[PDB]
């Protein structure tokens, strides 16, 4: 069954709900973004339109084989009518092609469903400014006041001379970035382009690449590992086991293997400064953990709910414990008596 959290009253629309079959009533499902746990249910079987960004849609046609008859890509920053209500996609500042969808109700509601995003000051002068929002659909991962870590530029900064000066001092070294989704591409690209090489992934990962509408991508990637020095590998691969059985696999082309782990927050981020941050290394291997987030922090979510002075907050992420929507409930209310909305 479909939670609350996921159905717009007063549409026939849901948001992020592909996992309980038909939904009743439901005549347009929207999908914020292509990753997993918000595109669970979708398969080439699937008979419904979607509304998405041009982005999600590449990749519902291309990875799981939506037909295309039932894609329909929306422009950014356009007012757009769907079964007879205005809605507009904007940029959720997450990963490639995730959008916020502002909804106009007939009844003169004003709904913003935030999908997952970082928020940013460059926000408030979206169309969001020109209107009051009354139903705000927040993403809340990290709606706590421990959960600090650096703007986006430090953490790319901080992996751009690591890198640099590793390879410099060691020719001989490798790089490799770990990836489980699409999202912080960010951290591969810039690495490879200071140290002027393409990025060596499996055909799967180039696929997935290839539909993101990066600008000058043929020129940033490709499936030949050995002509690369920055190599892109699962997640999961990324450990002293795994990544010294992938230096056996470049054939002694490699003497050392630098690899990053980009995470969202860990609790290092309480106590250690981006500049401050070692890796874990075992031998020839180094492994460093940086905290590349793609979503909001506490600070940075204030800020945006503060600005945009909602009517009522309906939080979409650690709803499950009672604790935990206790903890979010009480950060809204000092956020509103601070603010005086
Ligand atoms: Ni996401």
């Amino acid at each position: 069954t479909c939670p609350f959290y996921k159905k717009i009253p007063g549409t026939g629309f849901t948001v992020d709900a592909f996992q309980y079959g038909v939904v009743e009533g439901c005549t347009a499902y929207f999908l914020t973004h292509f990753h997993s746990d918000h595109y669970a249910g979708l398969s080439k079987h699937f008979t419904f339109p979607v509304y998405c960004s041009e982005i999600t849609g590449n990749l519902l046609k291309n990875k799981l084989h939506v037909q295309e008859q039932y894609i329909h890509p929306l422009p950014l920053d356009t007012e757009c009518i769907v079964n007879g209500v205005k809605v507009v996609l904007l940029d959720a500042n997450h990963c490639p092609g995730a959008v916020m969808i502002l909804f106009y109700l007939p009844n003169g509601t004003v709904i913003l469903h935030t999908g997952d995003f970082r928020a940013d000051p460059s926000m408030e002068r979206s169309l969001l400014a020109d209107q009051k929002v009354h139903m705000l659909y927040l993403d809340t991962t990290y709606c706590s006041p421990e959960y600090t870590f650096p703007s986006q530029q430090e953490v790319i900064r901080f992996a751009i001379n690591t890198a640099f000066e590793a390879v410099t001092l060691n020719p001989h070294a490798l790089v490799v970035c770990g990836t489980y989704s699409i999202g912080k591409e960010k951290v591969f690209l810039a690495i490879a382009d200071v140290l002027g090489s393409k990025v060596g992934m499996s055909q799967e990962k180039y696929k997935t690449l290839q539909c993101l509408n990066i600008p000058e991508i043929n020129s940033l990637i490709t499936t030949d590992m050995c002509s690369s020095l920055v190599h892109l590998l699962p997640m999961m691969q990324i450990n002293f086991k795994g990544l010294q059985s992938h230096l056996k696999k470049c054939g002694g082309k490699y003497n050392q293997i630098l690899a990053f782990r980009p995470t969202g927050w860990t609790h290092s981020n309480k106590f250690t400064r981006i500049a401050d941050v070692i890796p874990q290394t075992k031998g020839n291997i180094s492994i460093y953990g940086i905290p590349y987030s793609e979503h909001s922090s506490y600070l940075e979510m204030k800020r945006f709910v503060q600005w945009l002075k909602p009517q009522k907050i309906i939080p979409t992420v650690n709803v499950g414990t009672w604790k935990s929507r206790s903890t979010m409930e009480k950060y809204f209310r000092e956020w509103k008596l601070e603010a005086g909305y």
